[PDB]
């Protein structure tokens, strides 16, 4: 007998159910929490990747209300340099990622000295004991430092991270656009199910959930939040924008930037997205519209009370633009 | 736990079932009702888009048993003129759309005295309080004016419209060919499920339900009605036609005409499909072949008696043309 | 509330379950019944279409053990000519189709005089009273003439046809390769479900079921039979073969023939299939192999006792050839 | 009523679940068992196809912790030689395939005295009486010769093989890359469901189950084991390699090697993928990253403890690379 735990759903398997509303899209409140002690003005944080977030993007993102995470594919000093560099740009908040393996001891130390607002312990498997123990050791050394652990996709995995002492649980095993983990390993959980399962446990402790990977459209943000996420960590959305690392590549007619997986990942190309400020404006414009459609005055309104309906592939095809030859693609329909 | 109401279906997810029939397709009674007090000879109405419905198409559709809704992005005086043109063009019935911004009753006032019959207030969210409020005022300000409210996609949504005072409930959240609302916001319900949910409530009041969007062929029209809609509204299906606004466009051997949605949508190319009279006969022809298959004498029967079956992805490929390479295309395909 | 009757399946939704076997493929018995009083050596009959079955194909098919149906898109005399022409080729059996509308009165008369072995009353809707009454009128005039009615896809539709006096019920509303009925009307039932539902009623009366339309591979034959069909009516399989009407068309590199729908249908092109004899050999070679895999000594063994399993689109993709670039396509994998 | 046993699933229908882990990928114990009395260092064996396994690939796979099965379309004397070559090539274990025609024990006799360890009788129908009979005779004629029987895809099918006297049950009816059996006959069961059904029976006898076909990546290997297979058999994954029979082929900028099935199949092109040693490290690497995710210390745990989740079509697209355009391809992708 096959040991099937359950059925699992991702973003294209569901739609948000429209409801009675006393909220205008321009009156929606996008304020939320990144950690238990850290609040964001917009529910967006950047991925800690060499092709996504350095000091330049982290500033532009923080100016819009989010938080950038400095990747760890550089020297400690350089990483510490960028944090302070971000910190001295109008009192901006900034996170910094580290490895879960021993050796990040003084890297964390310097970042704390560099005045990092939230530490991210990064791993492919947040439910591994080696990762759990690094959180415990890190928590004791800095009793009130905000720390984010991951990644997981299960309730106990979320539960295990919480007693380790995390301030927020990051959800996502496989849904990364440049990720092949689910293919190469055969292990993974469709992101919508991943969020809700972790949301079920994190809610007990009042600990925020970060949905990480898989977001491709602005409507995906609304679904991740409605699944239980406090905010979303994205890469393919910030890959392309001017502020992100890497130069623009003109290829076979159009502009591109490099977007690679930090083999589980790949090295790819992604459409240049101009200035970050417009991207967030476009992205948060869909959420606000969604919050208007579902009567969600706040993010907590959407995160806790919004309803779903399950759809087929035929339903998703109906959701997309269909049976017409597009002549002017919208900037948000890239 | 993830809050899933239920699984929702649309056109390609289902098929209708042939029953014992005493109805020949040509004899079938296609007559139905747009609103509480407005009948139609065919269950087809046109979308209030500036690339679909103005006077000519409205007149054409009305001179075939339907009704058109003149779009609203004009001068207030232009839309009244367009309405009037249809009215003097053979005493045809006509509708027109308005919004709900800080100031719209002026346009509403001008339209009624243009001889307009049914007022449409097409919104991207029919269940919003502002729309619900703007509907109550208009009904209070115009007690005998037939009012169409929408769009909604739930059972509870249609209830509000009806209790707000609408004469008809319009259904559709993100299924339109040009629509990106579901992609941009993540919000929406598959049309057929959306149709059935609103109808189930609206039938008890005796209020007609209108299917707005998602119709690609005449088969969809049949399914939309069988799910509970008293009539359907189309955009792409009527777009591109001669009577539809815009010159013909020549593009790489193929002929087209523009089609723009009213950022919640995009602009694209739709194929040129001759005079509107020719389209309707084919679309009603397929509908007639449906009623003949179902043994449905009138629209009401198909709407209330016809049964569906749920199909799979393979079942939808078996439905379309397969194996063979199309050498001589069919008018409706 | 939406009035959904049930879920319906077609050929690609299922697979036959392999079982214990004491049968070799070359020892499988393909003998079956077309009507209650007519037995076939192979469970195949041709479609009564102008691009499929005239006198030439009907002979070649009958020589292999099947029965051809002369289409009615010709004069009565010409149609009567072809039947006799087929009849005088070694005592071959032959069917002939007619319309359900009044006016086929003497066409049937001549065909009966022409010595047709089985009459087919053809209609898009076998469950229509006008069609039912033509069977009743036809049955009385020729009390023991073998008559086939259709098309239906439901149990009562099969039941209604039976009391009308049919000798066999033909199943299939929409699955035709050149058919667009399900698209244009929105009415139809996936063929696997269509057969079984009709099989449930026809079994009560010992009346054979003819599965009509949708067969694309030899494995589809086995599924139709296992669904409850006594035999299958095919068009796209006999379209292309040398014996079928129409000449060979060389187009953009390869050979073709015309295959059109008798608007509900379309006019198309289909790959030239050489001699019919080889096609049947290839087609009946898959059935025999199937009957070996499922321990089916007879067709009744497969038709009554064979099991199914439901599969996904992922399962069907696994069933096909995958993840390799075919360099030599098999004649039966056209 | 249509006789549907149950819904059956394969690799792309499911995914594995990450559990609490005290297993680093590099520490993971990949050791398993081919048969009742034959162990393997890795759970990989090669298909007995003339475009996959002869002496060189067998030696290579055996010198990496696996075993090869020399195909049978040779002279009886050639296959014995090929077996012997592997045997003297470092005392490696080796298998070989035979049929069941009117006369095969001669080949069977020649193979055993070539030093062969496990006899394979690969059939297109393991549950046929002739195969079941030919298995009983061989076990009677060779009581201590390890016998592999198959292929089957049901629970009741594996029971017969075990009761007939096989040392291992091989599973697979139509899932192979080159296989057209399911298309030609309509008969077959999706591999993962097929794996679980045979295993559920074979585990009670303590008999190993082998997964034969359907493996495209290392992730499939993990799923096949978790469903109950003690090891997997691959054809395309090892085909094309240097040690695999055939010259390299140059075709339109890309390099290949031939791959023919043994009309139940076809012939095609598979990509060139370097020395076999390089393939296995990547395929076992992904498997190691799986066990590390699942917290599985040994193959048995993954085989008996790991849980699955059922995914949809969208869930399978989220798994693969999406959105991004691949600029630098990964070895395992
Ligand atoms: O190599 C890696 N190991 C583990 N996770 C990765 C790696 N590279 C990218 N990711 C994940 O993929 C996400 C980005 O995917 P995207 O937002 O869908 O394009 C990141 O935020 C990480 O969670
Ligand atoms: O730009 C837009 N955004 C979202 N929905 C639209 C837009 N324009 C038209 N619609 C809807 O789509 C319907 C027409 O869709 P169609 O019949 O499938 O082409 C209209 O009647 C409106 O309800
Ligand atoms: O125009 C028609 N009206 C009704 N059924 C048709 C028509 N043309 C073809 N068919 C059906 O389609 C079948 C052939 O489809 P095929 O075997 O799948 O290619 C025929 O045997 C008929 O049952
Ligand atoms: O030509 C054939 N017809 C049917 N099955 C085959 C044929 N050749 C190989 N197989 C099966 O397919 C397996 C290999 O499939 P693969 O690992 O997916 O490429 C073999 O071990 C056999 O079980
Ligand atoms: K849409
Ligand atoms: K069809
Ligand atoms: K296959
Ligand atoms: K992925």
């Amino acid at each position: 007998m096959l040991r099937i735990a359950k059925e699992a759903l991702t973003f294209d398997d569901v739609l948000l159910v429209p409801a009675h509303s006393t909220v205008l899209p321009n009156t929606a409140d996008l304020r939320t929490r990144l950690t238990k002690n850290i609040a964001l003005n917009i529910p967006m944080v950047s991925a800690s990747m060499d092709t996504v977030t350095e000091a330049r993007l982290a500033i532009a993102l923080a100016q819009e209300g989010g938080i950038g995470f400095i990747h760890k594919n550089m020297s400690i000093e350089q990483q510490a340099a960028q944090v302070h560099q971000v910190k001295i740009s109008g009192g901006l908040r900034v996170g910094a990622a580290v490895g879960a393996a021993p050796g990040n001891e003084e890297r964390v130390k310097a970042l704390v000295e560099a005045g990092v607002d939230v530490l991210l312990i990064d791993s492919s498997h947040g439910h591994s004991e080696g990762v759990l123990q690094r959180i415990r050791e890190t928590r004791a050394a800095y009793p009130h430092l905000e720390i984010i652990g991951g990644n997981v996709a299960t309730a106990e995995g979320a539960r295990a991270l919480i007693e380790a002492g995390v301030s927020a649980v990051k959800v996502g095993i496989g849904p990364g656009s440049i990720c092949t983990t689910r293919i190469v390993t055969g292990v993974g959980v469709p992101q919508i199910t991943a969020i809700a399962d972790a949301a079920g446990v994190a809610n007990e402790y009042g600990i925020p959930v970060i949905a990480d990977g898989g977001i491709r459209f602005s409507g995906d943000i609304s679904k991740a939040i409605a699944a239980g996420a406090s905010c979303v960590m994205v890469g393919s959305m910030f890959a392309g924008t001017e502020e992100a690392p890497g130069e623009v590549i003109l290829y076979q007619g159009r502009s591109y930037k490099a977007y690679r997986g930090m083999p589980e990942g790949i090295e790819g190309r992604i459409a240049y997205k101009g200035h970050l400020k417009e991207i967030i404006h476009q992205q948060m414009g869909g959420l606000r519209s969604c919050m208007g459609l579902t009567g969600s005055a706040t993010v907590e309104d959407l995160r806790t009370k919004a309803q779903f309906v399950r759809i087929s592939g035929a339903g998703m095809k109906e959701s997309h633009v269909h049976d017409v030859q597009i002549t002017k693609e919208a900037p948000n329909y890239r």
